[PDB]
This record gives structure tokens, C-alpha cells and sequence, in this order.
């Protein structure tokens, strides 16, 4: 299965591509500078773009694509601006399915504010196109909640979708 990771570097987006790769997917790493990730992906595709750059076109190429923006402080600050991007792009599709990663509290990912925000914004087009928001059950610290858990319910969800289309917490 073709699966793309925005954020391939960050801690969440870099188990999610871990736990792809080893369930047996195609995995392509989306990200801003191959720096990083060209040292260790020596086997995985790489398109290098940032998210505001992407169209429709190296999207559809996907399966599924995983938003897991939110590597650094700037990215902080540009989620809800960015998932609006892949919003409107998406629009009018089925193509990918776009699974959304948050982390509900340093922290990179979206923030409790942001996070409502991409929500409403989800919500405005909640059958314009096929989405998953997907929030950790407790909470990670560097190394309860394991991030490398968070993968392998993100890719449950991949496999066997029972949240197509709207936004839900890991459970058990």
C-alpha cells in the first residue's frame, strides 16, 4: 500500500514511517530538506517538498498521507494554515486519505487552540473529502503512552479504517 508521511522526521512521523515500512508498505518520505532522512532512508521514496507546495498531483500518488507536520518551532505556529492548504486541494476527492496526527497536552506538533482550529475547519468540509484526525490516548515524554504505540495504532487505522472521516482518540 502507498502511504506518504509529511513530517517523516519529527518524533511522531518518524515511527509512523518506522511502523509502515516494517508492516510491508511503500513508504514515501515528504519533507522539507532530504538532510536528515537520506542518511537513514536509503530505501524508502523521498519527494522533497514542503507542505505548502504540495498539489494534487504528488498527492494523489498516495494512498493514504499522513499529515504529521510540526518538526520544528516555526512549523508551530503554520498548522492551521497549512491543513487548510491540503484542504482545498483535496477537495472534491477520495484520492488519499488524509490521516491528521495531533498529541494532546518543546512539543512541535499542533497545540490545543490549533488543534480545535484544523477541527472547525475539518468539520466546514466534513464530506468534501476523505479525512482522519486522529489524537494519543495519555501523553509521550522523550525516550502511559509510547510513541512508537502511537504508530501502530496509526497504522490499525490505516489497515482497517473505522474512523473514516472524522476525529477520535486512541482507546484501551
Amino acid at each position: 500500500m502507498k502511504i506518504g508521511i509529511i513530517g517523516a522526521t519529527g518524533r511522531a512521523g518518524s515511527r509512523i514511517l518506522e511502523e509502515a515500512k516494517n508492516r510491508g508498505h511503500e513508504v514515501t518520505a515528504i519533507v522539507r530538506n532530504a538532510g536528515k532522512i537520506t542518511q537513514t532512508h536509503k530505501d524508502i521514496n523521498i519527494l522533497q517538498k514542503d507542505i505548502f507546495d504540495l498539489t494534487l498531483s504528488d498527492l494523489s500518488d498516495q494512498n493514504v498521507v499522513v499529515d504529521a507536520y510540526g518538526i520544528s518551532p516555526d512549523e508551530a505556529e503554520k498548522h492551521v494554515t497549512s491543513l487548510d492548504h491540503l484542504i482545498s486541494v483535496l477537495n472534491g476527492t477520495v484520492s488519499p486519505r488524509l490521516l491528521v496526527v495531533g498529541g494532546a497536552a518543546a512539543p512541535y506538533y499542533p497545540t490545543a487552540r490549533a488543534q480545535a482550529k484544523q477541527l472547525e475547519h475539518l468539520k466546514s468540509h466534513q464530506a468534501e473529502f476523505s479525512w482522519t484526525y486522529i489524537s494519543p490516548s495519555a501523553m509521550f515524554e522523550p525516550g502511559f503512552i509510547s510513541m512508537e504505540d502511537y504508530a501502530i495504532a496509526v497504522l490499525d487505522e490505516i489497515e482497517r479504517p473505522n474512523h473514516l472521516n472524522e476525529h477520535f482518540t486512541v482507546a484501551g
